[PDB]
Parts: C-alpha cells; structure tokens; sequence
C-alpha cells in the first residue's frame, strides 16, 4: 500500500505529467512550498507588468492550446501566471502544502523528508522546484525611481534586457561589460506575415545532413557575413568565443540567445493603442535599437574596474555608476538526495539522461531543468511529461531505457556536446532537436518515410516540432490538436516558406548561404537599417510609457562623458554604416513552385528541376541516426 508516486514542487512543468498521471488513476501526491514561487512575488507586488518572449504555441500546453488558439501572439506575465493559478485550483485537493527538505534513495522506494517534520514513501519520486536566480530579486522589488544612473552588466541576458527595458525611459545609460551575447528578434516579418522565431527552424532538416541544417541556421550566430547591416558587424564586441563547440549539431547544445522586439515588429503590433499595451507587458525591449541610438554600449570584458569608488575606467575615463549587474548562476533548487540513504548525490545536466533521469538514483525524475534555446518551456516539460508518465507507468518502457542508461547518457553527450567540458550552459538544447529526440525515444514520432504527398513533405520537415505536434495521434494523443494544425497550417501557408528555405541553400557553401540569408532588404536578426527610421516612434514610446508610469524626466541634461564613451563605443559603427549598399526573389518563387505540387504524389515525382529531386529525396534522410535511441 505504498504510494505510487510523489511530486515535489507545482508550479508550471508538473502539470503536463499531473493530467497524465489523473488519466491512467496513478496513485499520487504533490507536495509543494505555501510561499509558491517568484510569479507569487511579482503578483504580490504588482510586477506581472512585461510579456513572454515566447510565443502562445511553445508557451501553454496543448491541451489548452486545442481550445484558445486562435492567433499567434506572445502571452503576458500576468496571462501566464493566471494559467498556472487556474492548473493549480484544479488540482490543489492533491497538493500538500510544505516544503521537502531531504530525499533518501531506496533500491525501489523514497524517504522523503519535509519542514513539518511529516515523512513520505513513494515508489517514484519526480522533482518538478525549477530554479533558484539571482536576477528574480531585480524584478520583484527593485526600484522605477532611479534615474540618470549609470548601471553595468558583467552579463546579458533575458532577466538582464528586461530589466534595460524599464531602465532606459529614466534616462539610466547602460553599459555592458561582456565576453560577447546572442541576441534575436522574437518576431520576423515573411512576405508581410508575422513570424516568430521558433516557427523558422524545420529542424528536422538535420536528418538530411548536419551541414545543410548548419549554413540554414548560423549565419546570425556566427560571424559568417561581411553585410554591413549586421548588429555583430556595426558593434564587434557582442561576438562571442565559440572555440568551446565541439558538435556536429548545430544550434549546438549550450547556445543561449536574447530573444527581443525589433521596434518595427513593435510598431505593427501596438503603434494603434499603445498606452493600452505597455501597460498589458507590451514593453519595447530592442538591444539593437538601444545600441544604434547609444542608450547602451558595449565595453571589452577586461575593462578595468573599482569595486570601493564604484568606477569602470574606459575612453580614458574612470566613469561612476549607481549599480553593478553580476547575472545569474541559475541552478536546479533540488533538496539533498542521498544515495542508498548515505552519499549525497551530485547534479550536473550532462551526467542526466535527456536532462530527465539521473544516474544512482531508482525512480527520481527531474521535471523543468532543460532549458528551451527559443520559445516557450511548455514544449520541453510537455515532451518530458510524456517521457517521465511513460517509464512510471510502464515497466517494459522503465526496463528498456534503463538497461543501458549510462550508454544512452555516453551516445547523446558524443553526439550533442563532443569532447567540450562541462558548461554552466549545458542544459539549454534545441526545443525541436529535443522535443524529437522525446518523441523517437517514446515512439510518439512521425517517419520521413511515411509521407506520401509534398504537404506530408511540409508537414515532416516545415511544422514546427512543437509537443502538441506529437499529440495528434497515438499513446498520447489530445482531442482537438488535428483542428489545432489544421488552423495554424491554414494561417502559416503549411510553412511552404521555411521549406523553400532549405531547398535554396541545398547547393551553397556556409559563405554562400551566410550572404544569401541577409541579401534581403530586411532579414530576420539584428537587420541595423531598420532603426533609424522609427527614432520618432521611440520619443513616442518613451512618452507614452513615462505617461503609463507616470514618470516625469525632462532629456535636456547632457552627459558629455557618455557621449565621449558613445563615440569610442561607436566608432566600428561610424566606419561600416556608410558601406551599407535574392532571398526574397528565390522565396517567392520556391512558394509559387512549393503551393502548385502541395497534393503530388512524392515517390512519383519526375526525374526548380533538380529541385523535384532533392524533394523526392526527403523520404529517405541519411543523418536520421540518434545512437543514444539505437
Ligand atoms: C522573470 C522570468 C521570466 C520568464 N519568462 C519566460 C517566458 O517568456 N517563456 C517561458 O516559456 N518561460 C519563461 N520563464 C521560465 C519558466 O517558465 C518559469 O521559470 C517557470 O516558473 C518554471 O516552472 P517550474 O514549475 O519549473 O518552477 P516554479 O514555477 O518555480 O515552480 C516550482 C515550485 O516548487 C516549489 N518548491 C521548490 N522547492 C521545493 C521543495 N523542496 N519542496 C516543496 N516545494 C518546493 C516552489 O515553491 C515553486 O512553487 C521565465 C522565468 C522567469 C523567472
Ligand atoms: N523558455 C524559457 O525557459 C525562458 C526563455 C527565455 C527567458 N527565460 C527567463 O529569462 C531568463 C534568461 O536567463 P538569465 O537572464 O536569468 O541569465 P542567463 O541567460 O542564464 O545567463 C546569461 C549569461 O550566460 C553567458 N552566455 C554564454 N553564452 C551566451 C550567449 N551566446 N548569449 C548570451 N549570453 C551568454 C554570459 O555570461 P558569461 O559570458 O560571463 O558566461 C551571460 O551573461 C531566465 O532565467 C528565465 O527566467 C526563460
């Protein structure tokens, strides 16, 4: 009469694994802290005031998705929190509210140990506590009254670019003292359409070689093109040291980006009703356009610093600032685990399989410590949901993963990290690379093999691999998810565009495809000729914000030191800019060609003509092996 299964910790990543366990009448129990987390923090304190920089679809789970999509749109704070609330009411008579201090690991059962003093055993143990960071206290309490500051960031970062969002209309200067950051726009436009970021990468392009799926998607990353209009052209300093990848798999594991509003993007959306939708979270958050207009610049990372006066000495200036801005070491808050009841057990991402299942321990799950490169959580701990319910649930899917774990744990670390160290990093993956990865290892996948029609085709390659992709049919299959897709297919062309994409590249060189991916008069990351244009609509932003906040500050006072330091932080920029002067030519007509085929038979295709072939190829990928599956 054991319990089946105990929780620890209901915030957000349990939920999925809660409603899978509810179908299949799993004895369990949830314990979770009565403080709640830092979403509490910022509802307490009236903070739920910026958005997700992720999009609805990668955000919320299918299974509210399949009733309240309608549109794509980035969800607020106060959106996102409202739907944790509304999960938690519906299985709070589950929950017991306390706080688990200590775990000790049995070879087929846990102790598990609380603040009240109340012990629990269970046969599985998931722990679902997500993380301890540093930042969360600069959002929950500190102060919008600061202004004419100077602030300095050792890090950049997502925590780190919100906070400059509310910093910049009180006129703080910003400085970031940095090895290098991966910043990209949220949103895209394609042929006038919106496209968020996540919808672009038809990751499993990979099968058909690491090198096409490569020059596809690194030439914003990397610093492959000599265009001029490039953000790591203009500004050399927010190039990164990259001599740490040791993967054939590109985005390699490891790979964190800023994910932000380009003011263009920012002005379709809200220039209409903008009081209105700064105050929903809507707030402009544009690196690249604070960079152009000197509201933040870059210094070198060595840049030399006093601690005791508060200086930073650059542009031969030792220059004062208000605060200094370490950045996180955001790690897993796990309670003590001792091994066999005895030896603590040590945490390190790469020593998990899949980010999920520690070696040592019998029946712990770790739920939320796998960290999305672009979009929402929601696509990770859905898919790890499915994974953790299935080896709980089923002994034959337990034995099979187990049997070889420390193998599977060697395969995926050769595969993803190669012979590089272990990095603080480590535990940001691919969302498609990972949600796929999941699927294969659960047999919820699609077959390239099985499509019959370039639609098929479209749908394989070109839909995003999110968790709700893998739900349509089969072990875990949610009601309404065909008339989910059937929408958003309807609405993105069936992703006829970033399936062109691939094709245009298949024969280029990394050079050749890094040019041909910003020869268009706007392409997708850090494009710098779209800033200067819309200076007037940021005094209007700024006003319109200042009025939200009702903030007064008058921008006549002069810092002729900034200026100084504008003007050394700007020089490479003041050099490229005047060199400024096909994509989206091919692209059109790829679509043309692509949405003319949509219902051909593939394996019949006639021998734009070589095109035909390489579609036709598509059914049989040569890099479909995954070692750490086989
Ligand atoms: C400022 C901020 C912005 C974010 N923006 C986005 C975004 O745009 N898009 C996105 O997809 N994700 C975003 N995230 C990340 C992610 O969605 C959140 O961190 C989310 O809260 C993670 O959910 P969780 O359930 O893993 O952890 P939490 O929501 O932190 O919930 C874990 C719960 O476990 C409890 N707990 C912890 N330890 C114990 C213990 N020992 N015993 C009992 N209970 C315990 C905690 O009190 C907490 O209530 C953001 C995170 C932050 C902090
Ligand atoms: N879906 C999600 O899970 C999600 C998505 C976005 C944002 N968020 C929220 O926003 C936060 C984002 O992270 P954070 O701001 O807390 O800190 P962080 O991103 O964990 O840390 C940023 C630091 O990582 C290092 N780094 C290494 N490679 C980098 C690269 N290519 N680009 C930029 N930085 C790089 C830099 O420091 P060094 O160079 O000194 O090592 C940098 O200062 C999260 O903590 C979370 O709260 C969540």
């Amino acid at each position: 009469g054991m319990l089946e299964v105990c929780i620890i910790g209901f915030g957000f990543s349990a939920i999925p694994l809660v409603r899978e366990l509810a179908r299949t009448q799993t004895e369990f129990q949830i314990i979770s802290a009565e403080s709640g987390s830092v979403w509490d923090r910022l509802s307490e304190s009236g903070r739920l005031d910026f958005s997700l920089v992720s999009s609805f679809q990668t955000s919320f789970y299918s299974f509210d998705l399949v009733r309240d999509y309608e549109k794509d749109y980035y969800p607020t704070a106060k959106q996102f929190y409202e739907m944790h609330e509304r999960w938690r009411s519906v299985y709070e008579e589950k929950i017991i509210r306390d706080f688990v201090t200590k775990i000790e690991n049995f070879k087929d059962y846990s102790l598990i140990s609380t603040r009240s003093g109340k012990t629990y055993e269970a046969k599985h143990v998931v722990l679902a506590t997500g993380f301890d960071r540093l930042m969360n206290t600069f959002l929950s309490n500190f102060d919008n009254h600061v202004s004419n500051k100077t602030f300095v960031f050792d890090t950049m970062g997502d925590s780190a670019n919100l906070l400059i969002a509310k910093l910049i209309p009180n006129n703080n200067k910003i400085i970031l003292r940095t090895n290098g950051f991966t910043a990209l726009d949220q949103e895209v436009q394609v042929l006038g359409k919106p496209f968020t970021l996540d919808q672009l990468e038809s990751p499993n392009f990979r099968y058909v070689s690491s090198e096409l799926y490569d020059r596809l998607m690194m030439s914003p990353v990397y610093p492959r093109t000599v265009n001029p209009a490039v953000s790591y052209n203009q500004f050399p300093l927010i190039r990164r040291d990259f001599s740490w990848v040791d993967s054939k798999s590109s985005p390699p594991n490891g790979l964190i980006a800023i994910k932000y509003w380009p003011i263009d993007q920012y002005y379709y959306h809200f220039n209409d009703d903008l009081e209105n939708y700064i105050s929903k979270g809507y707030l402009l958050n544009d690196i690249a356009m604070w960079l152009h207009t000197g509201k933040v610049i870059l210094v070198p990372s060595d840049t030399p610093i006093n601690f005791d006066k508060k200086t930073i000495t650059y542009a031969g200036i030792e220059r004062s600032f208000h605060q200094y801005v370490k950045g996180d070491a955001e790690q897993p808050r796990l309670p003590t685990i001792l091994i066999n009841g005895e030896t603590p057990f040590e945490y390190l991402y790469r020593d998990t399989f899949m980010g999920v299942i520690p070696q040592r321990l019998n029946n712990i799950y770790f739920l939320g410590y796998t960290r999305p490169f672009t979009g929402g959580l929601a696509n990770i701990t859905e898919m790890q949901s499915l994974f953790i319910h299935k080896l709980i649930t089923q002994p034959q899917f337990h034995q099979k993963i187990h049997q070889n774990l420390s193998k599977r744990i060697t395969a995926y670390n050769q595969h993803y990290y190669g012979a590089a160290k272990p990095r603080k990093h480590d535990h940001t993956v691919p969302f498609g690379f990972y949600t796929e990865d999941i699927a294969r290892l659960i047999g919820i996948h699609y077959q390239p093999n099985e499509c019959r029609s370039v639609r098929d085709l479209l749908f394989y390659y070109a839909f995003p691999n999110n968790a709700f992709k893998y739900r349509l049919k089969g072990e875990y299959a949610v009601d309404g998810v065909d008339e989910l897709i059937q929408k958003v297919n309807d609405k993105h062309d069936h992703y006829a565009q970033v399936f062109v994409q691939a094709l245009s590249i298949r024969n280029m060189n990394s050079d050749e495809a890094a040019e041909w991916d910003h020869s268009a008069r706007r392409f997708s990351f850090n494009d710098m000729r779209h800033k200067e244009g819309y200076r007037a609509f940021l005094d209007t932003y700024l006003k319109a914000y200042r009025q939200v906040e009702n903030i007064s500050v008058d921008d006549t006072v002069v810092d002729e030191e900034w200026n100084f330091m504008v003007k050394e932080a700007c020089q490479v920029r003041d050099k490229v800019a005047p060199n400024i002067e096909s994509k989206d030519e091919d692209v059109n007509k790829g679509i043309r060609l692509i949405l003319s085929i949509l219902d051909s038979d593939i394996s019949s295709l006639p021998d734009e003509a070589q095109s035909i072939e390489f579609i036709r190829r598509l059914l049989q990928p040569k890099n479909y092996e995954l070692l750490f599956i086989r």
